[PDB]
């Protein structure tokens, strides 16, 4: 095996991480490479896009492909794996809750970026408005499919992406999700138990702001 995935990104979750928990379940083992804020600016002028994160898999014919856009290369993952849905109805109830919890980071990433300062408005905001909103949305989505997964009856990423985007909202906006949507909260409770590699991980994984 020539094989081998490189993932670059800062040393924070954020986009990087469903990549690192769909290698991570499928079981492939990768170099997590987290730079340094200060390295930086003398990394970024060598990647195409100026961008992270970036997967750089060498191929069994030892040669190296380099990919861009965090959900692009973690579709592109999960199709290989097997992971983005065995009938076309799977892949859509797949790419439904994707999209919603597209919406949803966007709102808890807009707070965690927020001034310390005047965070407390911006989540009483999200509390009363797009929160019950897409996070009605997800349950509604969740509860179509039989609250275990959201598609299949295995861990795919629409699943790892819910997950991620739920670790968000109950790190950003704290009880919120476990008083006002317990559904997704024991969603979130329960995933790791249908991928003890994720368990693992999840025990040992470094602290980030976000
Ligand atoms: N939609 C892109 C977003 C990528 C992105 O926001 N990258 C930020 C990560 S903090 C970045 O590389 N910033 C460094 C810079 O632009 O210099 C994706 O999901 O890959
Ligand atoms: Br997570
Ligand atoms: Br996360
Ligand atoms: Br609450």
């Amino acid at each position: 095996d020539k094989q081998h995935f490189k993932l670059w990104y800062f040393q924070f979750r954020g986009r990087a991480e469903p990549i690192r928990l769909l290698l991570t379940c499928a079981g492939v083992k990768f170099e997590d490479y987290q730079f340094t804020m200060d390295q930086w600016p003398t990394i970024k002028p060598t990647l195409p896009g100026g961008r992270v994160p970036l997967l750089d898999v060498t191929g069994p014919d030892g040669k190296l492909r380099r990919y861009q856009e965090s959900m692009a290369i973690a579709r592109l993952l999960a199709r290989q794996f097997k992971m983005m849905g065995e009938t076309d109805e799977e892949y859509y109830l797949i790419e439904r809750i994707i999209g919603e919890c597209e919406d949803l980071y966007r709102e808890v990433y807009t707070i965690f970026r927020t001034p310390q300062g005047e965070k407390e408005a911006k989540i009483k905001e999200f509390k009363e408005n797009n929160g019950p909103t897409l996070l009605k949305l997800v349950s509604e989505s969740l509860e179509s499919s039989g609250g275990k997964h959201v598609a299949g009856n295995r861990i795919t990423l629409g699943d790892l992406f819910l997950f991620t985007t739920l670790t968000h909202v109950m790190e950003t906006v704290p009880g919120f999700l476990e008083q006002k949507f317990p559904k997704l909260h024991e969603f979130h409770k329960s995933l790791p138990t249908s991928c003890s590699r994720l368990s693992e991980y999840l025990k040992k994984r470094a602290k980030t702001p976000f």
